[PDB]
DNA sequence: CGCGAGTCGCG
DNA sequence: CGCGAGTCGCG
C-alpha cells in the first residue's frame, strides 16, 4: 500500500478511495498511466507543471498533500469506508490542513455516513477544515477532462 | 495468473498484460469493470456469464485463456511474447487464437497496418483472429464488442 | 492500459 | 504534387 503525503500547513489534501490500482503498486500515488490526478492539479492550478507520480513528495513543496480514505483490501464496501472515514478524520484533525477533498460522491457519502450529497463544498467541516467532494480523476472514470480540471480549479480558487 | 489451455480448444483467448488487476487474484480477467465473460456469455461460448472464480470451467466449453506478457511495457517484450506463445498455439494449436488487441498484435507478431477481425496469418492450421480487448479501460462499446466476438464464434462452425 | 486517428509536413 | 506517418491524447 501507499504511503502518505502529509504535513502541517497544507492548503489541501487529496483523498483517493482505494489504497490502489497499482496507483499504489510503484509505491507512488496515482501512478497507473490512465490516472488524470497529476494532469488535472496541474490544468487546475494546484501546481505549475505536471509532476511525474516519482515525483509525488514534491506536491508538499505546492503544499498539497495526499491519502486515501481506506486502508487494507477489489470490493470497497461500507464496512471499509466508515472504517476508513474514521481514520482518516483523525488525520485531517491532527495536520488539519485548509481543505480535504475526498474523490468520489459515493465513497464520501459512505466513509462520512452523509446521503444525497453534491458535488463540491460540503458544509461538513473536521475542525478548520473545510470538506470537498471532487470527481475522481481515474481513467476509468467516466468524468471528462474538463469536468475534472473545472471542478479542482473551482477548489483551488476558493481557497484564496 | 495460470494459462488455461489444453487440446481440442476451439479458441484461445489471449490477453495482453494483466495488469489492470486482471490477474490480481490469480484469475484471468478479474477486475470488476473487466467485460470479457460478460462478452463471450453473449457472444455465445460460453452458456452463462462465468465469474472469475471460474475461469477454469472454460475448459468445459473447449476456450482456454493465455497473454502476451509494472504498468506498461516495450517492443521486445512484445516480440518475445509473440514468440512464446506462437509455440504454445503450435503445442495445443486450437481452431483459433483470438489476440485482445489491435496495436499488441501488430507488435507482439511484427504485422502492421492490421485490421479488426480475421487475419491470413495462422499458425499451423490455427486461424488468427484479433479482437478488441474488453477492459472497462477499452473505449470500444459493448455493442462493438459483442458483435466482434460473436463473428469469431458463428465463423467457427 | 488499449483505442482512434491520416490530416499534415516534407522534398 | 504525392508519399509516409500511428505517435499522441484521451477515458
Amino acid at each position: 500500500m501507499v504511503e502518505d503525503i502529509l504535513a502541517p500547513g497544507l492548503r489541501v489534501v487529496f483523498c483517493g478511495i482505494n489504497p490502489g490500482l497499482s496507483s499504489a503498486g510503484t509505491g507512488f500515488p496515482f501512478a497507473h498511466p490512465a490516472n488524470r490526478f497529476w494532469k488535472v492539479i496541474y490544468q487546475a492550478g494546484f501546481t505549475d507543471r505536471q509532476l511525474k507520480p516519482q515525483e509525488a513528495q514534491h506536491l508538499l513543496d505546492y503544499r498539497c498533500g495526499v491519502t486515501k480514505l481506506v486502508d487494507r483490501p477489489n470490493e470497497v464496501s461500507k464496512q471499509e469506508l466508515h472504517a476508513g472515514g474514521r481514520k482518516l478524520i483523525e488525520k485531517i484533525e491532527d495536520y488539519q490542513p485548509q481543505a480535504l477533498a475526498i474523490l468520489g460522491k459515493q465513497a464520501y457519502e459512505q466513509g462520512f455516513s452523509q446521503r444525497g450529497a453534491q458535488w463540491g463544498k460540503q458544509t461538513l467541516t473536521i475542525g478548520s477544515t473545510q470538506i470537498w467532494v471532487l470527481p475522481n480523476p481515474s481513467g476509468l472514470s467516466r468524468v471528462s477532462l474538463e469536468k475534472l480540471v473545472e471542478a479542482y480549479r473551482e477548489l483551488d480558487q476558493a481557497l484564496v
